[PDB]
């Protein structure tokens, strides 16, 4: 599957870097056990997605994007080891082999209550450290895109980026601030506290980023 | 993936049984929200391979082979369930969709610990027992194919079917019988216990079935 290809291209040159590497496409085929030729079909296909630069040197550096999303794939990597030796016991010969494929199915929300169940998600099971806790969140989803009803936590307000100041006290009023447990609902978007309902507008609905 | 989207029809098949709705090919096609000329040409080709037989009126009864490989995907995603609500506490509303990937990445080995780990594996968090457990075997692997030195257990030896007689008391003397724990290693394969050394044969390989 051309995502989760990619996924594993990622965490690959992830890999090189941490071990070591110069993230040179032989190396990543002879990792991936894939062919020159294909690595250069798919290498050719991250740099069209500004995934990925191939350097002056053919190293592949990259991008912001790109290294982005190959550390959510280390992460979710990470997460379902300790998962399988910690919780599930899984024979430790096959915990990395099975973890590959985990982390193209395991999503945000499982990451982060894996988070909540693991003793310590300091390192993975193979003493190498999980990356991006900081970027999972354990700032936050904006409300538009995380609005049924559920009541998550204010994580930020973002009133400095506001041109309409009128809900300011209406958020004051029903005492929704940071850390404020709040329901929320996209209808438009309503988060209800202290018995209050505060129907956001766009504006607001795009800056207010709340936690699960 | 070919492989992943033959098992997802198999326990969409699986499920209208179970639902009891008939297998239609506009069912499914709907409960996948795929296209009837495309669920046409992907029954088209598990036909090919001996998984499923539309019936003379249309209908997909599922080969031996077919249900066979349709119920491990059933066991696979009801235990990825079990996990995910138990062990994990992902949002309920999350849990089946997220399960519908998990099937595809489980390995058989992940089932039976999680049989070890989970309370009650009876149904999944949705009231639908689990099947396949005796298939899954929580009879056995053929050494052959179980065989780095490991320590199982001996589920079958197979006597019954041998030609060759004379390792019945070579293994008598090791002490090697049903429930024997005894470590395997495929060099050809020698399974110790008691002190002993046991190197099998071709036809003993292929009969004895061991459990993990
Ligand atoms: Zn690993
Ligand atoms: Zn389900």
């Amino acid at each position: 599957d051309l995502v989760d290809t990619t996924e594993m291209y990622l965490r690959t040159i992830y890999e090189l870097e941490e071990e070591g590497v110069t993230p040179l496409r032989a190396r990543i085929a002879e990792r991936l056990e894939q062919s020159g030729p294909t690595v250069s079909q798919t290498v050719a296909r991250m740099e069209r997605d500004g995934l990925v630069v191939v350097a002056s040197d053919r190293s592949l550096q990259m991008t912001p994007t790109g290294r982005t999303l190959a550390t959510a794939v280390m992460r979710k990597h990470a997460l379902a080891e300790r998962l399988l030796t910690d919780i599930i016991g899984l024979d430790i010969n096959k915990v990395h082999d099975e973890a590959c494929r985990w982390e193209h199915v395991m999503s945000d929300e499982v990451e982060r209550r894996l988070v909540k169940v693991l003793k310590d998600v300091s390192r993975s099971p193979f003493g190498n450290p999980i990356p991006g806790l900081d970027e999972l969140g354990v700032p936050g989803t904006r409300v538009i895109d995380a609005a049924m009803p559920r009541k998550v936590r204010i994580v930020q307000i973002n009133e400095i980026f506001q041109v309409e100041t009128d809900q300011f006290t209406q958020l004051l009023d029903a005492d929704i601030r940071v850390g404020s447990e709040v329901e929320i609902v996209d209808r438009h978007i309503t988060l209800s506290h202290n018995g209050k309902d505060v129907e956001l507008l766009d504006d607001l609905a795009h800056t207010i980023r709340i936690e699960e």
